[PDB]
Parts: C-alpha cells; structure tokens; sequence
C-alpha cells in the first residue's frame, strides 16, 4: 500500500491510482481487526456522494466482514449520520469513504473505533498490519440500516425555532444535499437551494466553504433573495460557512463567539476549545461569561480528542468543523451546527449582520499563505520556536509560533499537507497591528533574509 494515503486524520488518495479497490479492502481488513481487538465487533460504513463511492464501499465492506465483523451499511449519507450512526446503533465503530471537498477522482476514509476518532500513529498502525499480516480472520455480518430519519427527528425534535427565516442553503452539490435543505425547512424556515443535487462531478463550484470564492453564489443569491442568512457545506457535510443577510461572510472563530455565549449561559465554568487560528476575542468572551477557554491544535480529530480528554461542551476549529457536546454527541456536524445557529438568531430582533457586528473584533489581516519548501517548512518553524525573540509575549508552541501580546497576536504554522506558512495577525488598534507584524516580519527574515515575506 502507498505509505502517503495514510494521513495524519484520514485516509485519502485517488481512486484507481493511489487507493485501489485492492486498497480498499485491505483498509477494511485493518480497521475491523484494530476495532475487533479493542472489543468492537460492530461497525457502521457509510459513503459521501463520490462517483467512486457505491463500488469502493463494497471492499471496505468485505475487509470488514473477512475479520468476523458485523457491518450495519447506511448507505450514501453525510459523515456527521455515519458519526451519529457510531452512537447509537449496537456498535461504536464507524467507518466514512469520503473525499471530503476534494477533486472528483479522491475518496478515502474516516474512522471510528470503539468510539475513539483514529489520528497520527494510530492511522499508521492501520498499514502496519496490513504490512505484518496482524489481521483477524472471520465470517463476518452485513446489515441494511436507514439512520437519515432517525438523524432528523433527534435535531428536529430538539431544535426550536422562535421566528421563521428565509434561508439559502449551497451544498456545493455534496452529500448535504440530502438532509439540509429538508431539516432546515422542518425547523420553520423557507429555503433556497443551491446546488443541493448531489452530483459526484462536483459541475459548479467545488464544495470546499473554507474558501471565499466558493462563496460568491451564495453571497450573490441571499443578497437578490433578500434572505435572512446564507449556509454552505462542504462535500461531506461535517463543515459550515455561513454568510449574514448583506454578505457578510462569518468565519468560526466569530460564530463560536455566537455558541459560546450560548453555551455558557445555560453551563456556568463549561470548557470550551478553539485552536491556535482564532481570535484573542474569544478567548476573552468565553473567560468573561465564566467559561475556561482552552486553546488547542488544527486538525478535527485532535479538537474531537481534546474536548473528550478536558469535558469540554462546545469545540470549533478556523476551517469550519464546530463540535457540540452539550444536548449532542461531541462529534463535528456542519447540518447540526447549522441547525444550532437557526435557533439562535431566530430568537432575536436584530438581522444576522447585526447579530454577528454586535460582538468585538480586532482588526486582523487575512490569513496569509507563504510557499516555502517542502525541506525548509519545519524547519524554520523549529527556528522561530528555537531562536526567535519575541519580548513579554505569552508563547504558544502547540501548533506553529503563536504569541499573544496585551493588544494583538500573531501566528505563523507550517501546513501539514503543503509547503507552506500559514499566518494571521490581529491587533485593537493599526499602530498595534504594525508593530506585531514587524516582529514577526523581523524574527522569519533572522531566519532567513530571503524569505519572501509579504507584509
Ligand atoms: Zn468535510
């Protein structure tokens, strides 16, 4: 098998190239005998909308039933259902063949064993066995499970919504497509749908919502329609974007402002985690309404690991997958988290630009990408992490070189998947923002005088 498939919180490749239906099933064989050793027997499966899905998903299955498993296949449904399904059917194993916002041509897989989402080394002792030859062996089960209605009624019937709303709702023509625009017009709204057939060739825009320009239909039809809020998903379902009635587009770190008041409000001293991309602002909010701010790592299942380890009811992360314990499972959910912001401004006056430009902000910079190299890119993090000066800063090295000052902060990263710095930097006042800029523009050239720094 291709060692590069396995990734630090999936697996992904591209189908009849680097993930084979070979592949395939020899995934399943090892994720049935990783689940079949942590005393698991039972393992949902489901598949996003992908063109590869509805065969791929057969060997994942086989892999499984060859290791003595008991599959309960649900079918093409969001990754979200397929983590619901992991929660409330007999097992706590759970196995999503998704590309996510991917191309066309990529699938892969996200895995629950036992109830614990694999990362790291523990995606890497998948191939392992499959390299050792330390599978079971066993005549396995494969049952037929429809877990969409049962997903729908359990938000439906907990949602409540105190105003209807005009909603246009971009599914990117993803997986979504078969659950969003139905639940949100259950809960009491009107809605506009947008690219809402699920279509494997991804025709439109790609459904990746972390990225503005992927926006701009939504942005255009809520702005024509006169809507009260715009949702985009990604291709599998467990990431939200949202957009105010004028366009505005709300990034995480500001919706969980939004969750967090709430949260908090009904849960005096809760923990709640974001990571080391969001605003200082809300690190303040969650403190001055008596939650425990708890700042941790990119990457959805290390955020879904935290927020177990720390009791944590609320977690949100930049990219957009946003985690509720609190009257839910603690798993990502861009459907359900969606639902969760219905009920929230349908309880207000205001519109939902006002809502959202009611809470603080700092000025900030757009996030900032430099390509560096593949060779360099840890490096120079080790660098600034090593050797960089950075005065009375309170120091963060949990992912990258965060530093918080009184008035600003700034980070730089390395991507995991690219050769690339990841950066942002905000600050109360320009002045501030100019002189935290400075150092940071100041420490990466003390590393490098060639870096081509952009600010
Ligand atoms: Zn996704």
């Amino acid at each position: 098998l291709p060692a590069s498939i396995f990734r630090a919180y999936d697996i992904r490749g591209v189908v009849g190239d680097t993930l084979t239906a070979e592949t395939a099933y020899w995934i399943g064989r090892a994720i049935g005998s990783e689940s079949l050793a942590r005393g698991e027997p039972c393992v949902a499966v489901g598949r996003d909308g992908r063109l590869s899905g509805p065969e791929l998903v057969k060997q994942l299955i086989q892999g499984l039933v060859d290791c003595g498993c008991q599959v309960s296949d649900v079918g093409m449904v969001p990754t979200p259902v397929l983590y619901y399904a992991a929660n409330v059917l007999e097992g706590k194993s759970g196995v999503m063949l998704t590309g996510s916002h991917n191309p066309p041509d990529y699938n892969g897989f996200k895995i629950v064993v036992a109830g614990e989402t694999l990362a790291n080394e523990q995606i890497q002792a998948l191939r392992e066995r499959i390299e050792k030859n330390d599978l079971a062996s066993g005549v396995g089960s494969v049952e037929q499970v429809d877990i969409l209605p049962r997903y729908f009624k359990q938000i439906r019937d907990d949602i409540a919504m105190a105003k209807p709303m005009k909603v246009v709702v971009d599914c990117g023509n993803g997986v979504a497509g078969v659950i969003a625009p139905q639940l949100i017009e259950a809960l009491g709204c009107s809605v506009i749908p947008l690219y809402c057939e699920v279509d494997g060739n991804f025709p439109n825009h790609h459904p990746d919502p972390g990225k503005p320009e992927n926006l701009k239909d939504l942005i255009a039809k809520v702005k024509a329609e006169n809507a009260d809020l715009g949702l985009a998903f990604d291709g599998d379902g467990d990431r939200v974007g949202v957009v105010t009635n004028t366009g505005t587009i709300i990034y995480p770190d500001r919706l969980l402002m939004l969750f967090a008041k709430d949260v908090v409000s009904r849960n005096p001293g809760a923990d709640i985690i974001f990571d080391v991309k969001c605003t200082r602002r809300l690190i303040a909010l969650i403190s001055g309404y008596g939650g425990r701010p708890v700042m941790w790592k990119t990457g959805h299942s290390l955020i879904k690991k935290k927020m177990k380890e720390t009791g944590a009811l609320l977690a949100g992360e930049m990219s957009g997958h946003v985690f509720f314990k609190e009257r839910w499972f603690g798993f990502d959910d861009g459907i359900y988290s969606a639902a969760r912001l219905l009920e929230i401004l349908s309880q207000d006056q205001r519109d939902s630009e006002h809502v959202f430009s009611a809470f603080p902000s700092d000025i900030s910079t757009p996030e900032i990408n430099i390509t560096v190299t593949e060779d360099s890119k840890f490096a120079i993090i080790e660098a600034l992490q090593r050797d960089a000066q950075w005065g009375e800063g309170n120091i963060t090295t949990l992912d990258g070189v965060r530093v918080d000052y009184p008035k600003g902060w700034g980070l730089v990263r390395a991507s995991n998947t690219t050769p690339v710095l990841v950066l942002r930097f905000e600050a109360d006042t320009e002045e501030e923002l100019e002189r935290i800029k400075t150092v940071f523009r100041n420490q990466l050239k003390a590393v490098d005088s060639s870096l081509p720094v952009p600010f």
